[PDB]
């Protein structure tokens, strides 16, 4: 009974919604669709990109602008719409509820993933809590520490140990178990840290990302937990680059417009500049590439 048609002027956002939140290209015609997207300093790509910059901005977050939820997130202007937020389970009040946190889509389904900002001091008990709480069991961390290292940290209710580190030279690898102290149960988390990815940046190759996020599927019902500073930048290229090559290796298509369209309607300002757009786009042309007769 929910699936219903809207009237105009009633909500102008999914107007916008019904209207343009697609722009579909056939990976057959996407090396000429890039040179003229690219062309006079990316100026097709700016437009595509200044278009998307309202997506999603109207929508509530009064969870979010609770006098008790402040202390909460990193920046008091990026908040979680109420819609998308990851809900932990309450003890004392309704507010213990609150992380800054959003179920993003996947290519798979809507809670393929988490977009949350690194923890803060206080909410490091929360963020575990919502590891565990939410089943993960990937953790990817995109920067330029939350964790124990040397033995088991409890944080809240919850028991932290490592039992793996491998540092790589682009990306660092880490084993945990994590168990609820009250009940006993213990699960496995292995984290990916991606350890120089700029901040409002991108990473200084194509390779380091598409490696990296196939590092991420190869050594892998439960949500992929992605974070960085504020859990949108960096975390939203990254997310975006999962969807595009799950897309361009089962569809021949790509839809960065549409992706992106996507991920700004469940949390704010992800993939947060323009340039991280225009690299999301180098890197389709560069697996277009590497992807790609005798006359008698
Ligand atoms: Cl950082
Ligand atoms: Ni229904
Ligand atoms: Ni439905
Ligand atoms: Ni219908
Ligand atoms: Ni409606
Ligand atoms: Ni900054």
């Amino acid at each position: 009974h929910h699936h219903h048609h809207h009237s105009s002027g009633v909500d102008l956002g999914t107007e916008n919604l019904y209207f343009q939140s697609m722009k579909l290209i056939r990976v057959e015609n996407f090396e000429a669709y890039f040179k003229k997207q690219q062309a006079d300093s990316n100026c097709g790509f700016a437009e595509e990109y200044e278009d998307l910059k309202l997506v999603g901005i109207s929508q509530p977050k009064y969870a979010a602008e609770l006098a008790e939820n402040r202390g909460k997130n990193r920046y008091n202007n990026v908040l979680p719409y109420d819609i998308s937020r990851v809900k932990l389970s309450v003890q004392t009040h309704s507010t213990d509820d609150y992380i800054n946190a959003n179920y993003m889509p996947g290519y798979h389904s809507k809670k393929d993933f988490i977009a949350t900002q690194g923890p803060l001091p206080n909410t490091l008990k929360d963020f575990w809590r919502m590891v565990w709480e939410k089943n993960v069991y990937a953790i990817i961390m995109l920067t330029k520490e939350y964790w124990p290292s040397k033995q088991a940290q409890d944080y809240g209710d919850i028991t932290v140990a490592m039992t793996s580190e491998i540092v790589l030279p682009e990306w660092t690898i880490r084993d945990f178990t994590v168990k609820n102290i009250q009940t006993s149960e213990s699960h496995p988390l292995r984290q990916f840290h991606f350890t120089s990815w700029p901040d409002h940046g991108v990473p200084d190759t194509t390779d380091l990302l598409i490696n990296f996020r196939y590092l991420v599927r190869d050594y892998m019902e439960s949500p992929i937990l992605v974070h960085s500073s504020a859990g949108v930048g960096r975390t939203g290229t990254f997310i975006a680059i999962d969807r595009l090559i799950y897309q361009i290796e089962n569809e021949n298509t790509v839809d960065v417009y549409g992706i992106v369209y996507d991920l700004r309607m469940h949390r704010p300002l992800m993939v947060q500049t323009e340039d991280q757009y225009v690299f999301l786009n180098q890197c389709v042309l560069d697996i277009v590439r590497s992807q790609k007769d005798l006359i008698y």
